[PDB]
């Protein structure tokens, strides 16, 4: 008549690995409930008596067993911060995403502690973060920002990554729409997604024939390239230029225009990803697109020519030797003036080389534009129509 049920949860509770052991040999209900439905292995994670665990376990112990208020014992373990117990409980199935009647999963119990290990095991094993309680609130709201949001975010990047190998383009498109939000965030974003990986899984989506994805990877790839010039030279390593230089050739005019921002982001930075850029071939397909009867692009590409002739001397002549001189000259008679400005920006880079690319300009009949751009009403391009002029005839 011995109540061993009893004598099991109190076993249990008080980490009495003997006593356990014996009990369940002769005959104790491993699944033992107490009055408000505590198992012995709801006990046992609370107390963290890992081995009693793995008895339990052994022994055939519900790993999802719910209390009445619905908590099981990975919530118990989560709460309490016992991780060994939280892993060897998964490793048994355990459901990560249980809900309790309340709707509190075992993340929610993790992150309100700061048990940031057990957070990352958690999430590593399909926990949901954006899961929310009765009142609407999930696991980051609990947490207060006690380094919960690091170990999350640093968890929703490297997930992210991982779709963009999926073989559904849906779901490369899904992830593709969430990494270029966090590329959107600027400077204070884009690092964690250069750290997740990101740069050669969206260079390879590159090469894919559907539009979309490739109007989002290129998103991705140009708010990355507008950082600084190692975050440039991450892109560069990457391998973006080629894909980058083939995409000019696109029918899509959208993508036409991100893929030479990309480029011309490249090409503000420093004067080896410069050549880089010329290197990669970008020159003709460049000089073409000045001929362009969008604006939007031929403005885009005007850009990233004037970027390039921001170099030394010898990028300066890989900009003439493509032909950009007399485009440029011909684009100093544009009605648009956000155009004629540019135009004169890029060529007054140009004119600020040595001799032989002063010459060059002088050939191709811009003097005669710019002297005559010097008297020009609106403002900002006399600045710039006087300051090309300076460049070109100063040393
Ligand atoms: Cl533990
Ligand atoms: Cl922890």
């Amino acid at each position: 008549g011995s109540d061993l049920g009893k004598k099991l949860l109190e076993a249990a509770r008080a980490g009495q690995d003997d006593e356990v052991r014996i009990l369940l040999a002769n005959g104790a209900d491993v699944n033992t409930a107490d009055e408000t439905g505590f198992t012995p292995l709801h006990l046992a994670a609370w107390e963290g008596h890992l081995g009693i665990v793995e008895v339990l376990l052994k022994n055939g112990a519900d790993v999802n067993a719910n209390d009445e208020r619905g908590h099981t014992p990975l919530h118990l373990a989560a709460y309490t911060g016992h991780l060994e117990i939280v892993e060897v409980l998964l490793k048994n199935g355990a459901g990560v995403n249980a809900t309790d009647v309340i709707g509190t999963a075992p993340l929610h119990l993790a992150a309100m502690w700061g048990h940031l290990e057990i957070v990352e095991v958690l999430l590593k094993n399909g926990a949901k973060a954006e899961a929310k309680d009765k009142f609407g609130k999930t696991p980051e709201d609990l947490a207060r920002d006690n380094g919960y949001e690091a170990v999350a975010r640093l968890a929703e990047l490297a997930a992210l990554v991982l779709k963009l190998n999926a073989n559904d383009d849906q779901i490369i498109q899904e992830a593709l729409w969430k990494l270029g939000n966090h590329a959107s965030g600027g400077n204070l974003r884009i690092q964690w997604v250069i750290d997740a990986g990101a740069l050669p899984a969206l260079v390879q989506l590159l090469s894919s024939p559907n539009e979309q994805i490739l109007q989002e990877a290129l998103w991705t790839l140009g708010n990355i390239a507008s950082g600084g010039n190692e975050q440039i030279q991450a892109v560069i390593d990457a391998g973006a230029l080629p894909a980058l230089v083939q995409l000019l050739s696109s029918p899509n005019e959208q993508i036409l225009q991100e893929a030479l921002w990309t480029l011309g982001n490249i090409a503000s930075g420093g004067n080896e990803q410069i050549q880089a850029v010329i290197d990669a071939g970008a020159l003709p397909a460049l000089v073409q697109l000045l001929s362009s009867p969008n604006e939007q692009i031929l403005q885009e590409a005007l850009w990233t020519l004037g970027n390039i002739a921001s170099g030394g001397n010898e990028q300066i002549q890989a900009v003439i030797d493509a032909g950009a001189l007399p485009a440029l000259v011909q684009l100093l008679s544009s009605p648009n003036e956000q155009i004629l400005q540019e135009a004169l920006w890029t060529l007054g880079n140009i004119a600020s080389g040595g001799n032989e690319q002063k010459q060059a300009v002088k050939e191709a009949g811009a003097l005669e534009k710019l002297e005559q751009l010097q008297s020009h009403e609106n403002e900002k391009i006399q600045k710039e129509a006087q300051e090309a002029l300076e460049k070109l005839q100063s040393h």
